[PDB]
């Protein structure tokens, strides 16, 4: 089909031949809700290694474009705001990655949940990896449901930058999250903090006590890859600009009214399924300042924040609020 353009009039300000080349991380996230964040004022410690990094901000009002992966995920790297954006017809506009890779980015994208639907379909297939399986992820083999791991995906990260020296790079890793309803299959022993947990589909028969407890232990595995991540571009600050987005893709329903999951339309949705958290995270010296962390924040940020992050203005997002300055 055809492409539709936004931003032919895309210009990138200065180049990584004339100052420090740009390394960015960008985690999807998957039904991880804002109030159950320690930052937000959640009860139980859920982000621990988080809470230790200097340089991490956390923005406690975030609302995500809609309420499921299919919806969300093309709207987060959409040009045309959560107003007028179409998800069947997302298959025909430019996003923000078009953008990036036709201006010199590399983008990769690393899936450990579904695809990028649709998002990396413009692009060479080579820049999508399938880390969903042992293939690719080498931690697959640490539970009994042998599930491929999101720390996963950091593995060989280097052979990445080494492939693109010098180069401005965006990577995308889509994580599997706190995807349910088998909440207790998605982090490993190690991060059973909170006992005793829900252990089946059923979530309404589960004590919800337990049906909590498994949700808040699959975001200490979370936050363990988060901080990972960081590590990971920690590693390479010498040589690259550094920094870190995370934003989910939606929230989850937790009995609340007793309803469960996601995927409720908009117009009907409770706001536990639309309320996400968001963290970023930058290196001491990269000039990259946090927007104020109760900004009125939605999905629509990103754009503009990923074209801030490698100096590229377009007009279509030139005044369009971003996570950062
Ligand atoms: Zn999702």
């Amino acid at each position: 089909g055809p492409t539709i353009y936004h931003a032919k009039d895309a210009v990138q300000a200065t180049k990584p031949d004339m100052r420090k080349p740009r390394l960015v991380v960008f985690v999807v996230g998957e039904t991880a809700r804002a109030d159950h964040v320690s930052f937000n004022g959640y009860e139980r410690d859920t982000f621990p290694q988080l809470a230790k990094i200097d340089g991490v901000t956390n923005f406690s009002n975030v609302t995500s474009c809609g309420t499921s992966t299919a919806y969300s995920v093309p709207c987060m790297f959409s040009y045309l705001g959560a107003d007028e954006y179409d998800v069947d017809t997302a298959k025909y506009q430019e996003n923000v990655l078009d953008t990036l890779d036709r201006l010199g980015v590399s983008i990769l994208w690393r899936d450990n949940n579904s695809d990028s639907k649709g998002v990396m379909d413009k692009l060479p297939k080579a820049q999508f990896a399938d880390y969903k399986s042992a293939t690719n992820n080498a931690i697959c083999n640490t539970n009994p449901y042998n599930e491929c791991r999101d720390v996963g995906m950091l593995v060989g990260l280097d052979d990445f930058v080494a492939a693109n020296n010098g180069k401005d790079m965006l990577i995308m890793l889509h994580q599997m999250g706190n995807h349910g309803p088998a909440y207790f299959k998605r982090y490993d022993e190690k991060f059973a903090k909170f006992t005793p947990v829900c252990e089946g589909n059923e979530l309404a028969k589960c004590e919800h006590q337990s049906l909590i407890n498994a949700y808040d232990n699959a975001l200490l595995a979370t936050d363990d890859f988060i901080a990972q991540s960081i590590q990971w571009l920690q590693t390479h600050s010498n040589a690259y600009d550094v920094s870190m987005l995370y934003v989910s893709d939606h929230g989850e329903s937790l009995g609340e009214n007793g309803v469960y999951l996601h995927g409720m339309p908009n117009a009907f949705a409770p706001k536990e399924q639309r309320s996400v958290p968001a963290f970023f995270w930058t290196d001491k010296q990269t000039g990259i300042t946090p927007m104020a962390t109760d900004t009125v924040l939605t999905h629509d940020a990103i754009t503009p924040t990923l074209l801030k992050l490698f100096d590229v203005t377009a007009d279509k997002v030139k005044d369009r609020t971003a996570f950062i300055r």
